[PDB]
Formats: structure tokens, sequence, C-alpha cells
């Protein structure tokens, strides 16, 4: 059973921590109802009851230690009753000894904290409701498109996809020889074919978030003003049990006139020499979003990239276990991890919002995901260095760092 309830001020006086047991969408800032409260209590941690069946004892234990919860320091939970009880039970089994309810949680909307642009990382019920013609928070200001992105021709999309979702093949936005973005003229044709003007809202999802992210960032470069991602991609829609549609992509009405000159935001993409110029500075960071084996030089990550090693002077931004995973940015349900947590992860390696920051990996997909998360987090000067390791290392004169090493 729960300890004595605590108000936030009592919690602060007793040096405790608040834990928001709601899904991350609500933690991030999505209101649970129209004009409803937006965000989480100050310095709150997010442990969503919905993640518990995907977190082992080890995983929860690591999470407790990584957030500096002391066994006997008060923790005050909030959210719905059932989610609060589920969290309480696991935390008790993990050995926390002072678990209470935060009795005034969410009662003062003006004191809550949120992702500066949480509305860029959407969630399934929002998108269903949008589709159904309901009023939603942060509604698209005008026309909108929902689009699944994956490599190659539609595969899983044919079996199942989000109702009314188009499909983009990532090969429409990037190509040989270097898996850099196709030309400004080719993006113009791709935008037109997918019914996208600069003032069209685009919501992108993939089986893998980074596929969506990559399309997304390249559309932001071109000039689509309002581009967003389904947070956690397809598996969140699947998990929610919402309706699906099947079969080939339906006809989309083309938009032959984009309505501004492409690229409207060239600064969001950096070339080799721009990337080079960030290195060895405190006011900028060129950031490797590659697995640690990539980063130290054990492997290149890619069957088609012979060289091994890292851009010398690049700072490690974390990423995932191999070249096609992104665990270091995901919660157990595949959604973006807490901004406070990403922020501390990057700060430990001297990566900070006040710097000019550019992310890269082997060819750009993982860097695109981190780009979109930093955008949602309010980071004002971020980009992707497209060519990345494949480009960097294709010239033997570029400097390469190797081996285990710290900040």
């Amino acid at each position: 059973e729960l300890a004595k309830p605590l108000t936030l001020d009592q919690l602060q006086q007793q040096n405790g921590k608040a834990i928001d047991t709601r899904p991350s969408a609500f933690y991030n800032g999505w209101p649970q109802t129209l004009n409803g409260p937006s965000g989480h209590e100050l310095a709150a941690l997010n442990l969503s009851a919905s993640w518990l069946d995907k977190m082992s004892t080890e995983q929860l234990n690591a999470w407790i230690k990584q957030h500096n919860l002391k066994t006997d320091a008060p923790v005050a939970l909030y959210g719905n009753d059932k989610d609060v009880d589920a969290v309480k039970t696991r935390l008790q089994k993990a050995g926390l000894t002072h678990i209470s309810i935060l009795s005034d949680a969410l009662s003062e909307p003006s004191r809550l904290q949120k992702l500066p642009h949480f509305e860029q990382l959407v969630y399934p019920q929002w998108l269903h409701d949008l589709q159904q013609g309901k009023e939603v928070t942060a509604k698209p200001a005008g026309d909108w498109k929902v689009i699944e992105a994956a490599w190659g021709a539609p595969k899983l999309y044919l079996i199942s996809h989000i109702p009314g979702a188009d499909y983009i093949d990532t090969n429409e936005v990037e190509s040989e020889p270097l898996w850099n973005k196709v030309s400004d003229e080719q993006l113009k044709a791709m935008l037109a074919k997918h019914g996208i003007r600069h003032d069209t809202t685009v919501i992108l999802y993939g089986r893998d978030v980074y596929a969506a992210a990559r399309v997304a960032q390249i559309m932001l470069y071109a000039g689509v003003k309002d581009v967003r991602l389904l947070d956690g991609g397809w598996q969140t829609w699947s998990d929610a049990g919402l309706p699906v549609e099947r079969g080939t992509p339906p006809k989309v009405k083309a938009e032959p006139d984009f309505g501004v000159k492409i690229p409207a935001q060239p600064q969001l993409m950096l070339d080799m020499e721009q990337a080079r110029g960030l290195l060895h500075r405190q006011d900028a960071s060129l950031v490797s979003i590659r697995s640690w084996p990539e980063f130290i030089g054990t492997t290149s990550g890619y069957s088609y990239i012979k060289p091994k090693g890292e851009i010398a002077g690049a700072r490690w931004g974390h990423a995932g276990s191999d070249s096609t995973h992104m665990e270091d940015f995901h919660n157990p349900d595949g959604t973006m991890r807490s901004a406070d947590d990403i922020t501390a992860m990057w700060k430990a390696w001297n990566i900070k919002p006040e710097q000019q920051v550019s992310f890269y990996c082997g060819t750009g997909w993982r860097a695109s995901e981190t780009f979109m998360y930093a955008r949602a987090m309010g980071w004002k000067n971020v980009s992707v260095y497209d060519g990345g390791w494949y480009e960097w290392s294709s010239d033997p004169k570029n400097p390469v760092a190797t081996g285990e090493r710290g900040p």
C-alpha cells in the first residue's frame, strides 16, 4: 500500500522525485483532452505503466540507477489509478521504500514542463482522430498527408498500413553513388507526386522510425514547413489496435507548384566541408550517431563500406547496438526517450543546444532521427551531414580516429 500522499511542494521539501506514469506522449506535452493540461511536473521522470511488460528487472533496475533514485527517497507517482498501481508494484519489488501519490499533480497547468515542439512527435489516437475529422490539439493549419516510408517498393504496407496513408520508397529521396539526398529538382518532382506543397502538413511513419525521419529531414530542407513523425512508428499504431487499410498505395492528387523556391532551409543539411568546419570547437559539434563498434572502429556497419573507424574530432552522440538499431533513443515501446535523458546523454560528451550541431552516421538515416528529436526538443541550430562516414572515408586523406576513447 502507498505511503502518505504528498503535494509537489512537500515532495520538493523532502527531496523526492515525481514519476509520471502516463505514456510519453502525455509526458512530452500532448494534452489528454482539448485545452487540457500540457506536460509533466517539474523535473519529473516518465515511467509509463504501458512499458512495464517490456521492461525486465534488470532493465527497471538500470533505469532506477540511471535516474539517481535512492532506495528510501520519496517518489510520488501520478497518472491514472491503474497505471499508478502497476508502477507502484514494480517499484516496490525493485526495492524503493517510500512510494506515494503526488496529490496535486496536473492541478496547476501553468507549472508543467513540455517538449518545446512536442506536437512534432504525434501519437496514434491523435492521428486517428485527425483522420476522423475531429478537432485535435495542434491541428494541421491546412491540408495534410500521412505517409509510410520504407526502403524499396511497398512490402509490409500491402498487408497493413494506416488508413489513408501514402507510401514513399526512401529511394525517392536518396541515391547512389553516396546515398546522399537526390537533387533539388528531383525532390521537387517527388513532392509534387506525393501531393505535398510547402504549406502541406506531412506526418511520416515507418516500421522503423529512422526511415520516416530521413524522409522528414529532407522534406524540411526542401521547405515543407510542417513535418512531423508518428512517435515510435508503425508498431504504436499496431499496438493501439486502431483500424488498418491494405493493398497498393492509392492515387494521390499531385501538387505541381510547391509554392516557395526549393530549398527553403538549406542550412539543415551540411556538406563535407561544412562538416569539417565544425570539428575542434566548443561552439559546434559534429556528432556521430553510430554504434560504439562503429565509433571505435571494429566494424564499418555496412557491407558496402570497406573502411573502418570514425571522423576524427567527432563527438559520440550514442545510437544503438548495431547500424540498424537506435536503442539509446527509445523507450521500451519504441517512442522517443525523455528529452532530459537525451540532453544528459549528449551533455556528457560535450554536445549542447547552444552549439551549432550536426549529426551524421554511415549514410544519414540514424542522424535524421536524432535531428528530428533535437528539433522537437527546441534545439535551434541542428543539421544532418549527409555524406557521413561513407563520404568521409571514401577519401584516404580525411583524418580518422580509432579505438576506445572518451569526451
